[PDB]
């Protein structure tokens, strides 16, 4: 219609279970511009297991746009509803 929500897959450099983790926008860009911070994402590691709604980096390439990693990193899996066989 006019631009796109960014939605990629940047890079998670840490022990969390996962290894990556998928990031999107708050406000729509436009596609070419969605290749573009993916290549910046491509040189970016995230090194933080946190919740939905994460911001990576405020203003990325200077715009004004927030990117946000919308999926739970779980780091320490710690589940106490079970004991232990």
């Amino acid at each position: 219609m006019h631009k796109d929500i960014f939605t990629s897959v940047v890079r998670v450099r840490g022990s969390k279970k996962y290894n990556v983790v998928p990031v999107k926008s708050n406000k729509p860009v436009e596609i070419s511009k969605w290749i573009d911070f993916s290549n910046v994402l491509s040189r970016l590691y995230v090194g933080v297991p946190t919740k939905s709604g994460n911001v990576v980096c405020k203003n990325i390439m200077n715009t004004g746009v927030d990117i946000i990693c919308t999926k739970n990193l779980p780091k320490d899996s710690l589940e106490h509803h079970h004991h232990h066989h």
